[PDB]
């Protein structure tokens, strides 16, 4: 249900290359609206730029498959 | 008061090699500790596991620097 919803937030997330798995997700309702803050992993040598771009790309996934996120954070850590 | 140690933080961070400035800083006691979250600037070209490298270079300078710091995390983000 929200399990439902989350299961949807990692998959789009795990399409995108570039991610190392999804380390963290948070997901809530405020009304019928999802917000949501994730950690995606990324390798370790990978620019800092770079890992800028990834988790802009998984934001746009995301926001794009799953229509009632409204709000959605990405952040990145070293994965190997 | 808090502003005096807010300035030790500051200023003890941007000591460190690779810190472009601090993005942001909450500080904030717990009694009398102080627990603490911030964000360093790095260069867009260094890589993610550098990055890591200069936030625990950061979080080992300031908590040296500081003694009544009990909690600091330190994140990074590109800037140029």
């Amino acid at each position: 249900h929200m399990e439902a919803v989350q299961n949807r937030i990692v998959e789009a997330a795990e399409r995108v290359p570039g991610v190392r798995g999804v380390i963290h997700l948070r997901a809530r309702y405020v009304g019928q609206d999802i917000w949501a803050d994730m950690i995606i992993g990324v390798d370790p040598e990978n620019t800092v730029e770079q890992a800028h771009e990834i988790c802009e790309a998984v934001q746009a996934a995301v926001c794009g498959k799953i229509r009632r996120i409204e709000s959605l954070a990405v952040s990145a850590e070293a994965r190997e």
